[PDB]
């Protein structure tokens, strides 16, 4: 107890629980955190500080003791109070916050306070093991208190030695010095101040229970004198009549994005100009240029007022939760949330995934891609001829409620596509655009980005669905509809394709691929495929026009050149004035209708995988340039083995399965990375990991087992981890729903489980329990899956054993013996250990109790729905 600070510490440790709680607040400045805490709990992301820290930092910033500017690095950001505060500061350009996550430590909170798009917070970082990087401002609020000041000195010195590695001559800084009164800390502080300047300043918002002082860059003052003055002040507050803490107002951190000047995109305004001006004239009443727009790699054209769309909410399907009670304690089931489709939820995803640039492929890569696409269009075009689809074909499609992409119908003029298509006024609008397309002009073909409502383990932000105007969708169908209409990507035509295949018969295809001689089976996922589509890809896909003539070639060239290679997009954004619709543009990336996307993603993925196959086989040595001899080699390889190399793949969209000639493919990565098709959750140059068991190969969110029947017949069945299936079934799409609509949704899940996951003990039990607890005549409602391969044969009131027989026996091409199954008892399960491996609770007492007492839970749901006609399926 030699220093004044140590004398304070002894006195502080001698206090009792109540005297300490009283002393802690005596005469200090305090922010009333109640409105922010409440607002944040309601899900409010604007205005509120995530902690007391924003006010603490503001106290220093307002006095010019620290001037945050340029790149700000915040060490131990916690919830992000200092980071979010800095985000709204004029001279700040970028905020990087690093914090240790996990138990006992605060996790970063997502906020939409002013300049949030310039702030990136990172959890799971021990800053003591982080490589220092360039910054203009270094903030640090690390220092855990302890009754032992020697322990505190050690902790403080560890922080001081850390901050030193991140400091240079021009660095602005605000560093917490937890224990500034210990002699070892004074000594290190003196050394640090001699080199970097600054001084130790006490914040009046600090509690008396701490002697923390901050090392701020713009202050001046003697360390010993400053520290002893705070010890004296802190010792005096012991015996001073409890003065209440002076209440300060909490900080208003505003709202909205910020523009820092990065604009990396040159639009072709001769191509996109008419489209922008039409939007601009239609919204003249609210049109403005927002100088704080967040777009970096997308050209910004202006904004207009719009009414907010999408939801952040998520409801539990009670019918399913009541009938799957052992899963209430499994986090991988319960932490399943719905995606945030609101303008903030969307903007967060845009920032992270969509506002990115893909590097231009090298000269050899470009040659490889052009040669392969030329060859591949000629292959697909052998037994098929490109044609124009018709208005009557399109009309038939909308009438029959068939598969069209995401479409907008002009809510004023027409409420539905059916209402529109049946009106001659709609086709007059189509003709005006058609005639403009015939003269290389585009005026209406603009995409409406809307958040995709998905179930994920979050809550996570939303992916974008690119809606087209029904007229823009017709012009696309007329020109490129033949790819889907005539099945160019069917397995018979494209040998890699799986177009028109139900999700249940995809395992039979993976089995036929495994029958080939070769290496392991590779199933690498691309990190955001649609954003990784270059202008090279778009120009190589356009080459299908070389197989077209006259009016059809001019119309398809308009879709490619004007609408795909020069996209105009409308996206929502939250602002201090309310929600706005932004007009933005991008030349590269995938932006087409959902159906044409599928085909062009299959084509380009078929082409990228053949190139990855040529690389592994050494058909070309370098991507920098392709020699005249390597061109002849690539063309001969394609002409000689191209078709059998296509037969080694199952290519859905961006989703692929490849059984190469050998495992040289695992490390054949230079062309893949250069094409921009970078693999997900793996270091760029780390070799791929394949599978030596086809039943373990992931494809279209499933793996597939071989299932031996009682009669010896073999089924190949779709399977997934059981928690993904239950977790998804237990979440209802949206908010505000009647029990009728919920029970019909759970019934769609139950019947999906009966047709596809019958081999899963817990799922066949839970599915029969839902169908018993839901009135038998009730029609199943809403989508169970987004899957383009989902057949939805479970969306019926027809006997599920009759449907099972039709799918698995009658219509199954890999089922030679057409003998129907007389009962569900005849249908098998996976082996008990196979089932347990894929997430089954079979063999647990809790699951046994659940199964034994399932009639109690069936009756509980029956009571909540009310006495109706029920059939027992148990
Ligand atoms: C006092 S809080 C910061 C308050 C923050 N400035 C705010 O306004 O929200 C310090 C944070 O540092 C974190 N932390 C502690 N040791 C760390 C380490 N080695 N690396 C990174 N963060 C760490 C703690 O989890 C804690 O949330
Ligand atoms: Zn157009
Ligand atoms: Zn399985």
């Amino acid at each position: 107890g030699e220093t004044l600070g140590e004398k304070w510490k002894n006195r502080l440790n001698a206090l009792g629980k109540s005297e300490f709680q009283i002393y802690k607040k005596s005469g200090i400045q305090e922010v009333d955190r109640t409105l922010a805490k409440e607002g944040i709990k309601r899900g409010e992301t604007d205005h509120h500080a995530v902690s007391r820290g924003s006010a603490k930092l503001r106290w220093f910033v307002e006095r010019n003791l620290v001037t945050p500017e340029g790149k700000v690095v915040d060490l131990g950001c916690g919830r992000g109070g200092w980071s979010y505060y800095c985000g709204g500061l004029k001279n700040v350009k970028e905020v990087k916050g690093l914090t240790k996550g996990g138990p006992g430590h605060e996790e970063p909170i997502p906020m939409s306070t002013y300049g949030w798009n310039l702030v990136r917070l990172q959890s799971g970082v021990d800053v003591f093991f982080t490589p220092p990087e360039k910054c203009d401002t270094l903030l640090c609020d690390i220092g855990e208190s302890s009754p032992n000041p020697t322990v505190e000195a050690g902790r403080t010195l560890r922080v001081l030695n850390l901050v030193e590695n991140w400091l240079n001559n021009n660095t602005q800084f605000c560093i917490k010095v937890l224990n500034p009164y210990m002699p070892s800390v004074i000594e290190k502080m003196e050394a640090l101040q001699r080199k970097y300047g600054g001084a130790l300043v006490r914040n009046p918002l600090s509690r008396n229970s701490t002697h923390e002082m901050y090392w701020v860059s713009n202050a001046s003052g003697n360390i010993v004198s400053s520290v002893n003055m705070i010890s004296r002040m802190l010792i005096n507050r012991f015996t001073m009549r409890h003065k209440k803490a002076t209440y300060e107002p909490d900080v208003d951190l505003g709202s909205g994005t910020r523009n820092i000047g990065i604009e990396s995109e040159t639009p072709n305004l001769d191509i996109i100009g008419k489209r922008i001006e039409k939007i601009k004239q239609e919204h003249e009443t609210s049109w403005h240029y927002d100088q704080d727009h967040p777009y970096k790699t997308w050209a910004y054209h202006g904004s207009y007022e719009t009414k907010q769309t999408g939801s952040a909410s998520s409801m539990v399907n009670g019918v399913v939760r009541l009938l799957t009670k052992p899963w209430d304690v499994i986090p991988m089931v319960t932490q399943m949330a719905m995606t945030d489709t609101t303008p903030f939820g969307q903007q967060r995803v845009f920032k992270e995934k969509v506002d990115t640039r893909t590097q231009e492929p090298k000269e050899g890569t470009k040659k490889l891609m052009k040669i392969t696409a030329e060859w591949l269009w000629k292959e697909l075009g052998k037994k098929k001829t490109p044609r124009m689809c018709t208005r009557e074909e399109f009309t038939r499609k909308v009438r029959s409620n068939a598969a069209l992409g995401a479409i907008f119908t002009d809510e004023n003029k027409w409420k539905s596509a059916r209402e529109a298509v049946e009106d001659s006024g709609f086709w007059e609008l189509v003709d005006k655009e058609r005639n403009l397309h015939l003269e290389g002009k585009c005026e209406t073909c603009v995409y409406n980005m809307m958040g995709k409502r998905e179930k994920k383990l979050g809550a996570k932000g939303s992916r974008a669905i690119w809606y087209m105007w029904l007229g823009a969708r017709f012009l696309e169908f007329e020109a490129l509809g033949f790819l889907n209409e005539d099945h160019w990507f069917s397995r018979e035509n494209s040998l890699s394709g799986v177009e028109g295949e139900g999700l249940h018969k995809l395992g039979y295809i993976l089995r036929d691929v495994s029958k080939k001689e070769g290496g392991a089976m590779y199933a690498d996922d691309t990190a955001g495929w649609d954003t990784r589509i270059t202008l090279e890809d778009l120009k190589n896909e356009e080459m299908v026009t070389n197989h077209m003539e006259g009016e059809h070639k001019k119309l398809a060239e308009a879709i490619f050149k004007l609408t795909y290679q020069n996209k105009v997009v409308r996206v929502q954004r939250p602002t201090p004035r309310g929600t706005v619709m932004d007009i933005i543009s991008r030349r590269d990336q995938r932006g087409s209708g959902q159906v044409v996307t599928y085909g062009l993603n299959t084509f380009t993925n078929m082409e990228a995988q053949l190139i990855r196959q040529m690389e592994g086989e050494g058909v070309f040595k370098s991507i920098q340039q392709l020699t005249a001899t390597e061109e002849i080699a690539v063309k001969n390889w394609l002409v000689r083995v191209g078709r059998e190399r296509l037969s080694r793949m199952a290519i859905s969209g961006d989703d692929c399965v490849v059984k190469p000639l050998d495992d040289r493919f695992a490390s054949a990565l230079t062309a893949l990375n250069d094409m921009g098709k970078v693999r997900k959750d793996i270091q760029q140059w780390e070799p791929s990991r394949g599978w030596n068991d086809w039943t373990q190969v992931p494809f279209c969110s499933h793996h597939f087992h071989e299932l031996i029947m009682k009669d010896g017949r073999v089924l190949v069945v779709p399977c997934r981890n059981q928690d993904e299936l239950i977790g998804r079934a237990r979440i209802s799409q949206g908010a505000g729903w009647s029990l009728r609509e919920t029970a019909c949704l759970g019934k769609s899940y139950a019947q999906m489980w009966s047709l596809m996951y019958f081999h899963r003990r817990d799922l066949r039990l839970a599915a029969n329990a839902i169908c018993s607890a839901v009135p038998s005549h009730w029609v199943p409602t809403s989508r169970t899956t987004w899957s383009i391969h989902a057949t939805h044969e479970w969306m019926t009131t027809e006997d599920m054993l009759t449907v099972w027989n039709r799918v698995w026996i009658q219509e199954n091409p890999w089922m030679e013996d057409k003998t129907p199954v007389e009962s569900w008892e005849e249908i098998p399960y996976l082996g008990k250990r196979e089932d347990q491996w894929c997430g089954s609770l079979i063999g647990l007492t809790s699951r046994a109790t659940w199964a034994k007492n399932i009639q109690t839970a069936i009756n509980q749901v029956r009571s909540l729905i009310g006495n109706e006609e029920y059939t027992d399926y148990m």
